[PDB]
């Protein structure tokens, strides 16, 4: 092991030297210079300053104006909400974890942080599913309305809890990552107590391959076989290639490290995929302003 | 109006062509085919089926053990003989009712199926919140014995049966929803008789946000401030997120219609999030067995 094992933590620095100390209790200046720290949180404020008012604009434009009631709609409205809880449940503890350089919260700081993060970007990948088969019904007519696209809302909450709640009370763990600013899955150690290793083969079969089987699926039928419909699918079709760009660095990092446990890799290699992955709380509304004109204009109608 | 109001009742389908029937008169299937109240028994079958044998065996196996004598299992026994109240009280009615595709035990069958829901829903919440007042001074210590749990119990029975009793005898009513196979308080009408309006107001404050509150204001405490003690503050996180996965669907579309008395809504509507409340019999003692060591080898000796 070329890392450092703790209780509850795992830090990917060797203790040869004798200088490791708990990301529960003490800045971790012995793995990255104080200036390094600074650019996380500077990154991290940015964030909360924009992802705050994009998203609740997105949430006040769309309640306001009742023709804004399509399934992209409602969809869309959903990721606002599941992008305010990233901000305010999650980002709050990362901004403070990395203006100290440590969990200064402790395991409970960790768990806040990791949970907000892997519900939002869960609700995200599960609003896809929901999009592309709406998609596939609406061309192919192998109608989804409205109570389809409400039950869809409730299915990606769903599914998204049982994804990133289980990690709460007892199967597998939350656990700093990188310079340890970040919580997630425990991806680094056995911990038989908590029978980590089925948890993650389960999250990445259950949680990441089966959606985008589904989703492929539904592309692969609108390709190998109106001028509204039309926009909507360009949409969809350009939040799928965002997604990818933002989780697969951190799902592709993350399987490394699970089949290489315990190998030599320092803090840098976590720290960059997990905190572009935080992007997340902010690209959905933006993506929405710039393919959507109905949604576009109710909100300059509103803003003005 | 875009639904028919009839002396007891409020069908969500228009008689502009003259096809519409009284839910305690005639088969419902100028509105859906008869393959879909079909699924509804098919579904309220299985409920039934799972629903005694889970429930009643919890409180066998409590009963049998004097060792499980916690504010916990005081709590999981209070819910068993609850669920078999909603099971034998209420569901065996719905079965009926889905069975032919009408109330064809009138406004009494009604009664049945709406008080005892209604009753069942709100022991459960009414428990959690004595759950999490006794987390709070478990934890936080601010002793919660046995007597405590006990005067609990009897807690819920009265502040559940202050909601679910009045619409049997003129505060509000229980009137038929959705596909019209199950009954709920009346969101849909005014009928000034009845006192509606006040009602509802009633039921969303006291039983519904103030619990709400006291709930969120306990785990606040907890969250901002041994082994044994925190398998059950885990148990109790979970049973608090289901209970708001199988309620808050129902909870939202129920205000939605109060809000919009007349509105274009079809059957479906209301029929989803009815009968998916209706898991609220079986959810908690599966809980109990996943996330309690104690209760599950106890019912593995006693099963065995
Ligand atoms: C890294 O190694 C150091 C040196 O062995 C550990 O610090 C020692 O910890 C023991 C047990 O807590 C103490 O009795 C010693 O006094 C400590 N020595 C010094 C110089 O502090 C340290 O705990 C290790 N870090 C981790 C995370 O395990
Ligand atoms: C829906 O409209 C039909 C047609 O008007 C109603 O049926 C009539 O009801 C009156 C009053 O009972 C009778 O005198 C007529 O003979 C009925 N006509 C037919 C063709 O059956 C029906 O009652 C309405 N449904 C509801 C629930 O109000
Ligand atoms: C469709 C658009 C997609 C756009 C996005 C494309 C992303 C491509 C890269 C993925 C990361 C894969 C991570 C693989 C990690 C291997 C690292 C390794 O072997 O490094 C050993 C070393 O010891 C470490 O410090
Ligand atoms: C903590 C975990 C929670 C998980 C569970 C989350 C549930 C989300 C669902 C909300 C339903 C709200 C209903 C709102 C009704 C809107 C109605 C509407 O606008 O359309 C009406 C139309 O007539 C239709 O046919
Ligand atoms: C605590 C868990 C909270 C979950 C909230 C989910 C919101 C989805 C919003 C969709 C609601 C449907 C539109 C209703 C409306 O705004 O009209
Ligand atoms: C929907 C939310 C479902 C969350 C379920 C978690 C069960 C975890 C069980 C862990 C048992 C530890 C012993
Ligand atoms: C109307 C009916 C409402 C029933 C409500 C009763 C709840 C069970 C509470 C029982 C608490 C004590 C149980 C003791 C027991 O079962 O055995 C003790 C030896
Ligand atoms: C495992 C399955 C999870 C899906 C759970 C989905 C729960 C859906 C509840 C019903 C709902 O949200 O329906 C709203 C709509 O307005 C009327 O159909
Ligand atoms: C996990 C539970 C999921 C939810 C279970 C709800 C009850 C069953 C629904 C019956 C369909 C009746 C209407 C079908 C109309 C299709 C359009
Ligand atoms: C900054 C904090 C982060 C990234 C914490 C946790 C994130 C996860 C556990 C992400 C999981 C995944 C998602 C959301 C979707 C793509 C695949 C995945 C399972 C790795
Ligand atoms: C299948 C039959 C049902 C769902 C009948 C009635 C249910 C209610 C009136 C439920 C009310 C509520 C509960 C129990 C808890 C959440 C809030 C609530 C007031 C909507
Ligand atoms: C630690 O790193 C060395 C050098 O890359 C490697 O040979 C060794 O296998 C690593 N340890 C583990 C447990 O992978
Ligand atoms: C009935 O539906 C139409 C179309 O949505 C709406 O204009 C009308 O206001 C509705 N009636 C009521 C009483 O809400
Ligand atoms: C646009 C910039 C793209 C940044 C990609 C971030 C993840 C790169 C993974 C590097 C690593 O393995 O540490």
């Amino acid at each position: 092991m070329n890392g450092t094992e703790g209780p509850n933590f795992y830090v990917p620095f060797s203790n040869k030297t004798g200088v490791v100390r708990s990301p529960f209790e003490a800045p971790q200046y012995y793995l990255a210079e104080p200036w390094q720290f600074s650019m996380l949180a500077a990154y991290m404020f940015l964030l909360i300053m924009l992802g705050f008012p994009i998203n609740f604009l997105t949430l006040y434009v769309t309640v306001q104006h009742k023709k804004l009631r399509t399934p992209l709609n409602y969809i869309l409205l959903n990721l606002a909400v599941a992008d305010l809880f990233m901000v305010f449940g999650g980002f709050t503890t990362t901004l403070y974890t990395s203006l100290h350089g440590y969990f200064v919260f402790g395991p409970t700081g960790c768990n806040l942080e990791g949970f907000f993060a892997t519900l939002g970007g869960e609700i995200a990948l599960w609003s896809l599913v929901v999009l592309a088969i709406e998609r596939y019904v609406v061309v192919c007519k192998p109608r989804f309305g409205e109570n389809h696209a409400i039950m869809g809302v409730a299915f990606t909450w769903v599914m998204a809890l049982a994804c990133a709640a289980p990690p709460l009370v007892g199967w597998s763990r939350y656990i700093p990552e990188g310079m340890q600013c970040s919580c997630g899955i425990d991806y680094y150690t056995p911990h038989e107590e908590t029978n980590n290793e089925s948890f993650v083969i389960y999250m990445f079969v259950v949680h990441f391959i089966i959606p985008l089987i589904v989703i492929f699926f539904c592309y692969g039928q609108l390709v190998f076989t109106q001028k509204a419909e039309k926009e909507v699918t360009r949409m969809v079709i350009i939040m799928v290639i965002a997604f990818l760009i933002c989780w697969l660095p951190y799902a592709g990092v993350a399987f490394y490290i699970f089949t290489h446990q315990g190998s030599d890799f320092g803090p840098i290699f976590m720290t960059i995929p997990a905190f572009f992955a935080k992007t997340s709380a902010v690209y959905n509304p933006v993506i929405y302003i710039m393919m959507n004109k109905q949604f576009r204009n109710c909100m300059v109608t509103t803003l003005c």
